[PDB]
């Protein structure tokens, strides 16, 4: 069951995001749009900006409808404001449909559009509960499903290159696949394992155990999900609650201790470099996250490698060295399984059956000695108790 129209429709990288081509308005205006499972607004640049090569021009669209309502969206870093409306929307390398969707026309922003990232808007794929200004603003995917025969499911294969890409190479390179309305079975190996969507707001899941090279981190499982755990393509890092983060870094440091790295490396700010080809992957441990399964008392685990959690970055001296930043960082808003984790796996957002599937990605970076894994089942008890209230 192939989806050749959708395979390879993404570009980008974990640092700047993965984006899909979309069109808005009549005649169609083409824009690059960030695929974001961590938010629920479809918002596009709609006025000139130094980091935008193009933007939505509502006065040039005959199908534009003005909702006469403003919207303000602050994040931790950065923010934007805009004006709500509706227009006709298509995904050229997607299903063959056009739908009328809500669009936030971004008229002012701060630290949102970053220099050189290539996207001109964001596609929030999560649920109405977290849509701004409120849950009456129907999200794009909800409109798509309501107005067409597209099944209520999409899947993502984000492909990390394993090495840096300049803006030129990012433009020329295939960065992965967003399969709308289905599962392309060629994008993964082994089996798909499903975890329940705890609640439809973010794509919230429940982590029940964490291992570093097989060694149980041994925290009360509520700590892993405090105050939620989500799957989020619009966040770069694996983000861990403060207490889990501190304990994981201590374990990763202990496992990797034949080499010492400065504190700024572990804080995710400073790069570390090795001579070309000599990255010592084997000194870094694998990390396993166990997730609640669909069957009572059952869990499965996903396992990533340093090739996922060390993010390739360009050198300050631009040498031939292979350089990386540590892509695990602390959070005060729960666990975020961001792009560097998703690059390990084909991830199926099965909205129709309220679950999220994971399988080893056919494009994951690994070495001759170890690969990412998705394995199960494990007998686990009182998993309900891992969720925060
Ligand atoms: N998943 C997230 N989405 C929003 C919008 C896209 C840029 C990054 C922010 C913060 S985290």
């Amino acid at each position: 069951g192939s989806f050749v129209e959708m395979v390879d429709n993404l570009r980008g990288k974990s640092g700047q995001g993965y984006y899909v081509e979309m069109t808005v308005g009549s005649p169609p205006q083409t824009l690059n749009i960030l695929v974001d499972t961590g938010s629920s607004n479809f918002a596009v640049g709609a006025a000139p900006h130094p980091f935008l090569h193009r933007y939505y021009q509502r006065q040039l669209s005959s199908t534009y409808r003005d909702l006469r309502k403003g919207v303000y969206v602050p994040y931790t870093q950065g923010k934007w404001e805009g004006e709500l409306g509706t227009d006709l929307v298509s995904i050229p390398h997607g299903p063959n449909v056009t739908v009328r969707a809500n669009i936030a026309a971004i008229t002012e922003s701060d630290k949102f559009f970053i220099n050189g990232s290539n996207w001109e808007g964001i596609l929030g794929l999560a649920y109405a509960e977290i849509a701004r200004p409120d849950d009456s603003l129907e999200p794009f995917f909800d409109s798509l499903v309501k107005q067409t025969h597209v099944p209520n499911l999409f899947s993502l294969q984000l492909c990390g290159a394993g090495f840096p890409l300049n803006q030129s190479e990012v433009l020329a390179s295939v960065g992965g696949s967003m399969i709308i309305g289905g599962i392309d079975h060629s994008l993964y190996t082994g089996s798909l394992w499903y975890t329940p969507i705890r609640r439809e707001w973010y794509y919230e899941v429940i982590i029940v155990r964490v291992e570093i090279n097989g060694q149980d981190l041994k925290m009360d499982c509520k700590e892993y999900n405090y105050d939620k755990s989500i799957v989020d393509s619009g966040t770069t890092n694996l983000r861990l609650p403060k207490k889990v983060f501190e304990a994981a870094v201590k374990s990763i440091k202990a496992a990797s201790s034949t080499e010492k790295f400065p504190d700024g490396f572990w804080l995710g700010e400073q790069l570390v470099c090795w001579q070309a080809g000599t990255t010592p992957w084997n000194i870094f441990p694998v990390i396993s996250l166990y997730l609640m399964g669909e069957v009572t008392n059952q869990s499965f685990r996903i396992t990533i490698l340093p090739q996922q959690y060390l993010r390739p970055v360009e050198d300050v001296a631009t040498s031939q060295d292979d350089c990386y930043k540590f892509a695990i960082s602390q959070s005060s808003t729960g666990t975020v399984m961001g792009a560097v984790i998703m690059e390990g796996f084909y991830v199926v957002f099965d909205r129709a059956r309220k679950r999220i599937g994971f399988a080893v990605s056919a494009c994951h970076v690994h070495d001759e000695f170890r690969t990412a894994a998705v394995e199960g089942p494990f007998v686990t008890l009182d998993m309900e108790d891992c969720g925060y209230n």
